């Protein structure tokens, strides 16, 4: 890595020869290829985009020209271009690199969401802003996917960049083409340059000069390979819910399922492989997804969204006045629900429990196991007069944990030894039942006795759950999702509207944007250990009266 | 009298274009009569009628679906569809919608008043049709020129462009001889027809037949005049938010405004008269106001985005991961907070509190008067370090509601007279002051001793209100807004998290969509008077001693 060791920033680009950079591409790919996991690691679409990062670079002076990257997971070479080589070692480990632009790790990244077609949005907001504060020449550029370019944001921000003179030029990274949009973008009323060869480096260089020397928002459409250059580059929750959906499709035409672009990572490709037919794939259009769920469900069918938990924000008022409204059964699937960790704060499925709860009517179901997962989604296709959700973290599924007894939908995993009494009753969120469990263990060490449920349908709260309550001395909610309007809350808001005043703790997540770290570092960071939970709900018990 | 014989659509069947052109006139003398001058959408239905009367003498509803975008235009559908004689109970409780009802007519398919969704709806429906194998149902969405400036048309217009399903798109373009797209929609590679003349009838059935008949989807773009032969066609709270707003941008060049194609009824047009550089209308299209302002923010300004209560909704995502993410001193004012009434379950403002509470960092006043709705918005300017957001009522603001004296930021508006005890704590979110003064006043003539405060800033919970709850036996939120995670959840979490177990009781809205009625029916209906809720409080305070 001779040359690349060499390049402190991007103007030490600025006078290499074109061998030179087809030199420093080949280096560039070998440390990619060398330093990020071949699975799972954004290799495939950080190989497509080395010859158009060093582009960007000779002709853009970021960071007064802004270079913004749309989703963020391909700007792994505009760092190693901006001072950052040496910190791969680092990448995606807690106190390291960000596999996200981090404006805290350099004056060259602008955006730390990985939520995709945002990029044009910012651009416009920022090229008003230069205009407004008189900076001279600063061209806006984003860096926007084919599959990003199917997002309603970007449409919303072409018409607004069109409105104007304001230089932003607009970088479509194709390579859906040798998962893009359907609609042409060549006469829109903004200039088009290409298509564009973007393993040419001097042809995209050449487009964006054009670009830059045109005086006025332009379209820049480069065609890349991903995973350029590298061949192979070119038990799981996920695994139970793709099995079980399949088993209760066979059984019933009326089920679709809909994906926003993740057919793979939802576990939809077996599903449509089965029923190609009844497999959607919207593009990254979350809101799409819900919306033409709802028209689905007014032709009488009965839709599966399957959208991780963090990305089903942007579906919000399709679940509210689209599917809630018309009370027509759309089951959403959230998968990547709680911390999810290396991603970083805008990944976490910490919003879900806490969205979902204000939408009239909603049925949400966390499932605790495998068991669990097969069970709640054969109830929520069951569900014909209104919206249900399923949420349960990313990674391997643990064992089965049998419940002891089910009383009105709520499965009693724990029961206070004979000999001890029913202080505690922990209501046990989802994947916190592991948890839970592990608290009232370490309680019965302290003589306090403990009844642990999975309340299965967490909203609306249960019979079941108000029934337990007034057995116990103290309720404490454990749930992988943001405390602000949880699953602890609503139990304390169920149990207050009963005129039952039993004191109530809201255990889960902080209302906080997380740095990246694994799932496991996170929670013990917040104190969400059996250990740090067993010790609070401990001194709770001692602070009665 | 040719309307009067209008059974259905097929009544039209064999009129001749004379007895059209009578009836097309019989329709507007009926609107005009009919339709309230303020607030009641004469001007978009004068714009549709020879629009309406061709589409039912092309297709066939409700075999061939016609989903009015929006639906607020939707009234001579209502009269071609068996509803003229109930126009006497427009927009009344137990009366005629101001939308599209399902309940009323089988020719209605979309209550929501949320505009850009029909096309999403529209894919939907024919993707269903499709899949039940029901034959020659011809999709029809009527998308205004306004919705066609959302991204959910974006979204759909590109799946509908990956299917011969029959979907035809008709643009209702009032924005043109400036509220519709700037981008061109000519050349997508969907099929165009047009521009056609809205108001020649004979015309927009030509085209609406060869769109009918291409057997793939089509763009219908059809040009109409908004209140087209009514020449005049052709409040307090947002007064009061106006004039604070340019006081303060008279004396600060950083401060911009922003609106998603409401600047009149937000009160902006008086700012961009003032400022006309500082305000940006960008469509409709609240996900583009929010990352815009986030970029804003980015470049050094401090926007103030101006988008009514219940289309925020639409902005969830943005609001987390491009402002609060990025800790962005954004400012949202949310007008028409709280019940509107008159405009059904999809126009009241009834979730933002709720929802802006997941927001890690964010702030929001609730202002009880037009003094506190100033006082509130130059403290929102004056935080640089991430989100504000400031939420009122549509209609007339009433006398200033004095303070006794300010407490941890909170305003003390009545305590317990001489030789009464300290019984309830009456925490007064926003426009309920006065309805928590007059339960104050009850409970006092019964000797119950009331502390009502305006907590001012309702999130994050204040000092003041942990500070006033442990000094009384109960505590009673009472908000304009949804209880599920509402200001009562809140405060009632915040208390638990302090170990205040203080009885906590969540006086609001509950999560329910409600039919139109006036704001004090729906309130009065719901039990939200003051004599309801001092009873409700009597019960409580008798059961507590
Ligand atoms: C709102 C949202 N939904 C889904 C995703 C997940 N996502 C990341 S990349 C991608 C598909 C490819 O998009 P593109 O913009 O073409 O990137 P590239 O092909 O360069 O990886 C998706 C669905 C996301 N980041 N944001
Ligand atoms: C998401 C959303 N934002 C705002 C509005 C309010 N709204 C109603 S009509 C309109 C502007 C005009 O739109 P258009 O679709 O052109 O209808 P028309 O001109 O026929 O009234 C707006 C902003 C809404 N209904 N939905
Ligand atoms: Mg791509
Ligand atoms: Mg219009």
């Amino acid at each position: 890595m001779g040359m690349l060791q060499q390049i402190r920033g991007p103007a030490d680009l600025q006078h290499l020869s074109q061998a030179q950079l087809r030199e420093l591409a080949a280096e560039i790919r070998e440390f990619l290829i060398h330093k990020v996991a071949a699975t799972g690691g954004h290799l495939g679409p950080n190989l497509g985009v080395v010859e158009l990062t060093l582009a960007l670079h000779r002709v853009f002076d970021s960071p007064h020209d802004p270079i913004i990257f749309d989703t963020g997971h391909q700007a792994y070479v505009h760092k190693m271009l901006t001072g950052r080589s040496q910190d791969f070692a680092t990448l995606r480990k807690k106190g390291g690199l960000s596999g996200y632009p981090s404006r805290a790790e350099s004056e060259h990244d602008w955006v730390e969401s990985s939520h995709a077609s945002a990029a044009l949005s910012y651009a416009d907001g920022l090229a008003k802003a230069f205009e407004l504060t008189g900076h001279r020449n600063r061209h806006v550029v984003a860096v926007v996917g084919d599959g990003a370019l199917t997002g309603g944001m970007c449409w919303e921000a072409l018409n607004n960049i069109a409105a104007s003179r304001r230089p932003v030029i607009i970088v479509v990274n194709d390579n859906g083409r040798s998962g893009g949009p359907q609609l042409l973008f060549t006469d829109l009323g903004l200039k088009y340059v290409g298509p564009v060869d973007g393993h040419d480096e001097r042809a995209v260089e050449v487009a964006l000069r054009s670009a830059r020397r045109f005086g006025a928002p332009v379209i820049v459409h480069v065609v890349t390979r991903k995973g350029m250059g590298y061949p192979p580059a070119e038990p799981g929750w996920t695994a139970t819910f793709s099995d079980a959906l399949i088993g209760y499709a066979q059984k019933r035409r009326d089920i679709v399922a809909i994906t926003a672009a993740m057919p793979g990572p939802t576990g939809l490709t077996a599903f449509g492989q089965r029923f190609p037919d009844r497999l959607f794939d919207v593009g990254i259009a979350e809101q799409h997804a819900m919306t033409s769920a709802a028209g689905l469900a007014m032709g009488g069918l009965h839709p599966v969204v399957a959208i991780y938990s963090t990305f089903l924000n942007r579906a919000f008022d399709q679940i509210m006045m689209d599917v809630a409204l018309h009370k027509l059964p759309v089951t959403m699937v959230l998968d990547r629900a709680g911390i999810t960790g290396s991603d970083g704060a805008s990944h976490n499925g910490m919003w879900d429990l806490s969205m979902l709860g204000i939408v009239p009517g909603i049925r949400v179901a966390a499932p605790r196991d495998a068991t669990r997962l097969r069970e709640e989604l054969g109830e929520a296709l069951d569900v014909d007069d209104g919206p249900t959700a399923l949420r349960f973290p990313k990674g391997d599924v643990g064992e089965d944990i049998s419940a002891l007894e089910r009383r009105g939908g709520v499965d009693v995993l724990a029961a206070p030894a004979d000999g001890l009494n029913h202080d505690v009753l922990l209501v046990a969120i989802g994947a916190f039942a592991p948890m839970a469990l592990a608290v009232a263990k370490r309680l019965h060490n302290q003589g306090i006795g403990v009844t642990v449920i999975d309340p299965r349908w967490v909203l609306p709260v249960s019979d079941g759950v108000r029934e337990l309550a007034v057995q116990h001395k103290l309720l404490v909610t454990l749930e992988d999702n943001g405390v602000n309007g949880g699953a602890g809350s609503a139990v304390s808001a169920a149990l207050r509207r009963a005129e039952i005043d039993v004191p109530c703790r809201d255990v889960g997540l902080p209302q906080e944007f997380y740095e990246h770290a694994s799932r496991s570092e996170v929670l013990a960071d917040l104190g969400l250990t059996d250990q740090d939970v067993a010790r609070r709900i401990t001194g709770w018990v001692a602070a009665l009266g």
